[PDB]
C-alpha cells in the first residue's frame, strides 16, 4: 500500500490551507523540514529563522518545493534535458510525449514544451497525477537562502566561529550539493570577514543558516507542487556538447545555464561569448548556443494590443483572459513587473492587468 515518506530536510513553501500570516517571510519564501512530530504534525525551520509546527493531515500548511535534498529517487528513470540519473525529488513525467521526463529544476525551469501537460510523480510509490500546462499556470518566485542571500549562522551551526562570531554576516554565493545523494541540500558562504565555507541548507533537515536578505531562487509553478503529505539555452545538452567543441567547452557547473539566464559580460578574441550568471559564474560559448529575447522593461509604456480576436487568443493561450479586459483594449499602460512566465503586469485604465507579452506594444 502507498504509505507518506516523512522526508528530513524537503525545501518547502506554504500550502493551501495556509492561515498563518507572513510567518513564512511570504507566499513562495522557503524552508526546511527539520522533522516530523507525528505523521500529521511537521516542523519546519524557515530561511527567515522561524522555527514552527505545521498540520500535513487532512489539512495542508506546506507544498513541496524540493524533496532532492531528502535524497528520495526514482531509479530507473533520467531526466532527458539535464540527463540526471536516476532523477532525484519530485519525477515529472510528459503525458503527450513517449517515455519522456524531467527533474524538477528542468520542470520548473520550464524546459521540454510548456504546453505539454505533466504528470506529478511525487515518490516511488505515487499515482501518476496529470496537471494543468505550465503554460497556462501560475508561476511565482521563490526566496530565502540562495545565491546572493545575505545570512548569518542558524540554529543548527556547529562549525565553531567561522562566520567571526554569532550574527556576523555572509553572502550565499552557490547552491549546491552536500554530497552526491543528497542534491540542492547546501549552501557556500562568502562570510564578510573573508571566511568561507559550505554550510548545511536542507541536509538531513539541518539549518546552518538564516538569512537576513532572502535572494531569489528561481521560479515554480506552485499549484504544481504537492502538498507536503540576457541569454537563455534551448538546446538539448547534447547539441550544446558537440557545439562547444572549440569554444569553452563543457564542465559540470554549467548545468545552470540550461534552466537559467545568465548576461553578455563579453566577447572573446575567438568571437565566442563570455556570459555570467547570478551564482558568480562566468561561462564561454560557441554563439550557436545562445539565444536571447525577453524584451520589456519595468516602466515602460506599452499599448495594449486592439484586436479583440487576437488578445483573446493571446491570454487566453497565457491562461490569462477575462471579459473584464475589454475596456483596456488600445490603451496605454505602465509595466509594472515582468513575470518570470514572461508575462507582463501592465497598470492600465487605473487598475493592473496580467498580460501576454505579444499582447502589448512599446509606445
Ligand atoms: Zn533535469
Ligand atoms: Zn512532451
Amino acid at each position: 500500500s502507498r504509505v507518506m515518506v516523512e522526508g528530513v530536510g524537503a525545501r518547502v513553501v506554504r500550502g493551501p490551507d495556509w492561515k498563518w500570516g507572513k510567518q513564512d517571510g511570504g507566499e513562495g519564501h522557503v524552508g526546511t523540514v527539520r522533522s516530523f512530530e507525528s505523521p500529521e504534525e511537521v516542523v519546519v525551520v524557515w530561511d527567515n529563522g522561524t522555527a514552527a509546527n505545521y498540520r500535513c493531515s487532512g489539512a495542508y500548511d506546506l507544498r513541496i518545493l524540493d524533496s532532492a535534498p531528502t535524497g528520495i529517487k526514482h531509479d530507473g528513470t533520467m531526466c532527458d534535458t539535464c540527463r540526471q540519473q536516476p532523477i532525484i525529488g519530485i519525477r515529472w513525467k510528459c503525458a503527450e510525449c513517449t517515455n519522456y521526463d524531467l527533474c524538477t529544476v528542468c520542470y520548473h525551469g520550464d524546459k521540454h514544451h510548456l504546453r505539454h501537460r505533466f504528470y506529478r510523480i511525487t515518490t516511488p510509490g505515487s499515482e501518476r497525477v496529470l496537471l494543468e500546462s505550465r503554460r497556462k499556470s501560475k508561476k511565482i518566485t521563490a526566496r530565502g537562502i540562495f545565491a546572493g542571500a545575505r545570512v548569518v549562522r542558524g540554529v543548527d551551526w556547529q562549525w565553531e566561529d567561522q562566520d567571526g562570531g554569532n550574527g556576523r554576516r555572509g553572502k550565499v554565493t552557490e547552491i549546491q550539493d552536500w554530497s552526491a545523494s543528497s542534491p540542492h541540500s547546501a549552501a557556500y558562504v562568502l562570510w564578510d570577514n573573508g571566511a568561507k565555507n559550505l554550510y548545511r541548507v536542507g541536509f538531513e533537515g539541518m539549518s546552518d543558516l538564516k538569512c537576513v536578505q532572502d535572494a531569489k531562487g528561481g521560479s515554480f509553478y506552485r499549484d504544481h507542487c504537492p502538498v507536503l503529505g540576457l541569454v537563455n539555452i534551448d538546446l538539448d545538452l547534447e547539441i550544446v556538447q558537440s557545439l562547444q567543441h572549440g569554444h569553452g567547452g563543457w564542465t559540470d557547473g554549467m548545468f545552470e545555464t540550461l534552466t537559467t539566464t545568465g548576461t553578455v559580460c563579453g566577447i572573446d578574441e575567438d568571437h565566442d561569448i563570455v556570459v555570467q550568471y547570478p551564482s558568480g559564474n562566468r561561462w564561454t560559448f560557441n554563439p550557436a548556443v545562445l539565444t536571447k529575447a525577453s524584451q520589456f522593461q519595468v516602466g515602460d509604456l506599452v499599448q495594449v494590443c486592439y484586436d479583440l480576436e487576437r488578445i483573446k487568443l493571446l491570454q487566453r493561450g497565457h491562461g490569462e483572459w477575462a471579459e473584464a479586459m475589454l475596456p483596456t483594449l488600445g490603451k496605454v499602460g505602465r509595466v509594472q513587473q515582468i513575470y518570470s512566465d514572461s508575462d507582463l503586469k501592465v497598470e492600465v485604465c487605473g487598475t493592473s492587468w496580467t498580460y501576454n507579452p505579444a499582447a502589448v506594444s512599446k509606445v
